């Protein structure tokens, strides 16, 4: 007991997933009773309660992170009534997810003069998981139709607004949003109705 315990050296993220990093050290003070805690917390906002796990290996895998999120790992070794500060600090941002929100905030509005046409005008998904690269607007004259029966409007991009042509004129009109990112299409909004004048 010639107290206290060298902090754990060469602490290292590995991506693994969309809530999965990999975390490895070294322990230059190397069977017996001892053991490592890993802490994790959320990059940002900047104040933020620390997770904690234990491990006897020098490793440990972080499990259920937030899609495309960064933290901060640190590693401490405890040896019976002994202990050491918190290792050097580690850094990992997790990979991205298909969104997993709809678009919110749907609107769809007459054009000035053309009835025929329409503006639709939309927000991003809350849960977006990622980069969004574009939309994709579903409709129909049948709220109750199968989505593959309804009119495929893709909107390249992330825009927020997009206008369809050629429509029937005094008619119950239906649209719903999807949001897209690396991974896929994530959920379609509920659907939005707007008759024609
Ligand atoms: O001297 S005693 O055997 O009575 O135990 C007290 C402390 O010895 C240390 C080092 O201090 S010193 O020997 O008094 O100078 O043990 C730690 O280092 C040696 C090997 O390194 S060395 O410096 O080249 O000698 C290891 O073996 S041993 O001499 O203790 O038998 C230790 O490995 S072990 O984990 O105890 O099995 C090692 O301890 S540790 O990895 O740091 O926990 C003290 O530790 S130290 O000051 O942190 O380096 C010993 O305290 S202890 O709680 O009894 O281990
Ligand atoms: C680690 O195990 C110790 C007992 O060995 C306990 O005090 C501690 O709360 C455990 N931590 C976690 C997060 O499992
Ligand atoms: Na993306």
């Amino acid at each position: 007991t010639g107290t206290p315990m060298m902090p754990p050296v060469g602490v290292q993220a590995s991506i693994l997933s969309h809530d999965t990093i990999r975390i490895t050290w070294a322990d230059n003070s190397l069977t017996d009773s001892r053991y490592y805690t890993v802490r994790w917390k959320t990059n940002i906002p900047a104040n933020t309660k620390y997770k904690n796990a234990n491990a006897t290996t020098l490793s440990y895998l972080v499990t259920g992170l937030k899609p495309n999120t960064l933290y901060e790992f640190s590693v401490m070794v405890t040896k019976g009534r002994r202990s050491s500060t918190w290792s050097m600090t580690a850094h990992g941002a997790t990979f991205e997810l298909v969104p997993t929100s709809p678009p919110k905030d749907v609107t769809v509005v007459s054009k000035e003069g053309k009835p025929r046409t329409i503006i639709v005008n939309w927000q991003p998904p809350s849960e977006a998981n990622g980069k969004i690269t574009g939309y994709i607007i579903y409709y129909s004259t049948d709220v109750n139709a199968e989505i593959h029966d309804w009119v495929i409007e893709p909107v390249v991009g992330n825009r927020l607004t997009h206008q369809i042509q050629e429509l029937t004129l005094d008619t119950p009109y239906y649209f719903k949003i999807q949001a897209r990112n690396s991974k896929g299409m994530g959920p379609m909004s509920e659907a939005v109705q707007f008759r024609t004048p």
